[PDB]
């Protein structure tokens, strides 16, 4: 219905001058899913319990069903978290992890996620290898360093247990061959926990023919909801490690109350306190894409073609080069800055106070990169806009 | 300004039909303060990234300084965190427990702790003894079955190390002797976790007199704020324990980023995804606290002498009586209704649907019991309303 672009501007909520290269951090979403979400508080504010313990259970389980459709998964597969933080450390404390057992990264993996191993080998007798990767690098020689480590592992005589993949690195922002990873994992014996934090909402996912072992969401970043809004996948023939949440709750499941599906349903369903209203903009956000998106595929390709010449244009004015080898086959362009604390600071100062925009940058190579961030409400003059500002910028 | 009861009810934000007899569970917020709410929510949605990097800041360091101050606790020993349930786990997965640690909790102890620590123990050596209370008793009697198990614990050569006390029980709701027993632990050694829950914004509370090991409280339940909203408060002398969130993050600490106050307050300033608008609703809470209802303690007072009358009104109209041995010394009474799924069930139908109302029950000794709370807006009437409603209800 309405062509993408500064055409999409009218259907969302922003400052008509706030250019948002940076909406998978925080969100972007309609008017139509910031009125439904403002809908939900007056029937809380109407009545509290009667929504919370009748009028929230349905949608909920509404929502869970499509976005089980939309990774091509059971419903009985997919629970909704808080954030993706929350859902990986799930995973994580779960598994019983032996002394021998490693974990394998990459220098890619989430500085939180590092952390959360960090900390669970302080009580438990594993260990762990980081798989060296620095970009720019091609895909299969991503898989080579992979099966090269898990190689080694079992000639040391330890069990490669689990590994930690992402779709899209948090930055430099690329995506990685997590399909190929996924495989590797299968035929060594190794359990795939796929930090697809940017996934759902920004290119197609089949997890049917994916067949990941647990993989993890960010909705909030690319399905046009507000945050924090995520979603833990586990295949059925993995349901059997998570037995609690994180922090463990009523839904606990031990090894061997009269106010109160599965099992793994419940465990998600029976949990502290929550606010619950950005899942249940999903269908809002879902029917948005159907209905003025021209559906999901429709999103996909703007994302990604709108990325690829944008990201193009910004690396020429400042002189440099966007990071690639597609690992670009994203939404997303990771640019370099012409820049081999407080400069970094004052940088992003005039992004939000003087172009009230927003933009990521990153210690790498002799230079600084920035992040910038498709979606159908952008158009190719925008990103070349704040090209040309990021090179002013950059001299000042 | 405005006297209490009823004329309290043009202040707050409900259905001029609802009766809340309890609040706690979602909270219950004046117009004050879903206005700045959603004063919050357009500088988010006007500019996300200088609001979220720069906005936000201040007004929590000032939140935080007021929770401080009203708990006669210094700035530097509170932190913010997301629920109850999430400050005593973070608690409880930071102490280092030896298989000879014993672990102290009563029969009254949260259910999502007990599993909290059933969960611990699958891969850490401790043990547990759980002192039984059946209410009612008397505030001595529970803390001479305290020291009688910590006897007994350091009889058996195991060391006492951490008990899980509570300043109201969840249900069968009442205030328990937590003075004294915060004293007996530091006597004998054993460090005292505080499941406040209950407490900030319905009692007076002083943490430097009480000087607890750990508070845990829910600023939603009774500060007139919106869920989930907690405070943590750990002690200088304690804040080394605690080297981690839950989940963990970048404010992690090893027992040995650049696009980024003492270490433990990083450690809660750096975390994954949050919605902290229920904290930036705490000054203009205790505005309407101090200029609208007079101050602190004058709310405390009603509370307490609503919940004494109108509680013991219900009990007789039913033919029952209150739970009591002061342990009501709160703005909560818990009710027996003279009944000894479905029942339970059609029961809380009636409330929100037929009396737009809402209540929770328990099962206890051949009767079941409700918990009734208090509120600068109800009267002495809602309570006699709701007396003769649930004595019909409970006979049909
Ligand atoms: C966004 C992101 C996360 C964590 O998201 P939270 O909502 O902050 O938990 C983790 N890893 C990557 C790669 C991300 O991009
Ligand atoms: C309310 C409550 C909790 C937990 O509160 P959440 O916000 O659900 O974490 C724990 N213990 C007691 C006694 C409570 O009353």
């Amino acid at each position: 219905t309405t062509p993408f672009g500064k055409p999409m501007l009218k259907h969302f909520c922003m400052n008509p001058e706030y250019r948002n290269l940076n909406a998978a951090t925080c969100g972007s979403w309609p008017k139509t899913v910031r009125d439904q979400w403002r809908r939900y508080l007056d029937d809380l504010e109407a009545q509290p319990d009667y929504f919370s313990e009748v009028k929230q259970g349905p949608v909920i389980q509404e929502a869970r069903r499509e976005v089980a459709q939309l990774l091509h998964a059971r419903v009985s597969e997919c629970v909704f978290i808080s954030n993706a933080t929350t859902g990986i450390y799930t995973v994580l404390h779960n598994i019983p992890f032996d002394k021998d057992d490693v974990i394998i990264t990459f220098s890619t993996t989430y500085g939180a996620i590092d952390n959360a191993i960090a900390s669970m080998a302080e009580t438990q007798p594993f260990q762990t290898r980081k798989v060296t990767v620095d970009l720019p690098m091609r895909g299969e020689d991503i898989v080579a360093r992979f099966e090269g480590m898990v190689a080694q592992i079992k000639a040391e005589g330890l069990h490669p247990r689990l590994a930690v993949l992402e779709t899209i690195v948090s930055i430099p922002a690329i995506r990685m061959p997590f399909e190929s990873l996924v495989q590797a994992c299968q035929r060594e014996g190794v359990l795939s926990l796929v930090d697809g934090a940017h996934s759902i909402g920004q290119f197609s996912l089949n997890l049917e023919v994916l067949q990941p072992d647990f993989f993890i969401m960010d909705c909030h970043k690319w399905l046009f909801v507000p945050r924090p809004c995520a979603a833990l996948y586990v295949p059925e023939r993995n349901q059997h490690y998570i037995r609690s949440t994180i922090p463990p709750s009523f839904g606990f499941i031990p090894r061997d109350p009269l106010w109160s599906a599965t099992d793994f349903e419940t465990i998600f369903a029976n949990v502290a306190t929550q606010d619950n209203m950005p899942h249940m903009c999903i269908p809002t956000a879902l029917k948005f894409r159907r209905e003025v998106c021209g559906g999901e595929e429709a999103i996909y390709q703007y994302l990604r073609v709108l990325a690829k010449e944008g990201g193009d244009r910004v690396a020429a004015i400042l002189g440099t080069e966007v990071l690639d080898e597609e690992m670009r086959d994203c939404g997303i362009a990771t640019v370099r800055l012409p820049l081999a604390g407080p400069a970094v600071h004052y940088l992003s100062m005039t992004l939000a106070e003087t172009h009230k925009t927003w933009l990521y940058l990153i210690d790498h190579g002799g230079y600084i990169w920035v992040r910038l961030c498709a979606q159908i409400y952008l158009d190719t003059s925008d990103f070349e806009w704040i090209g040309n500002v990021l090179k002013e910028i950059c001299e000042t």
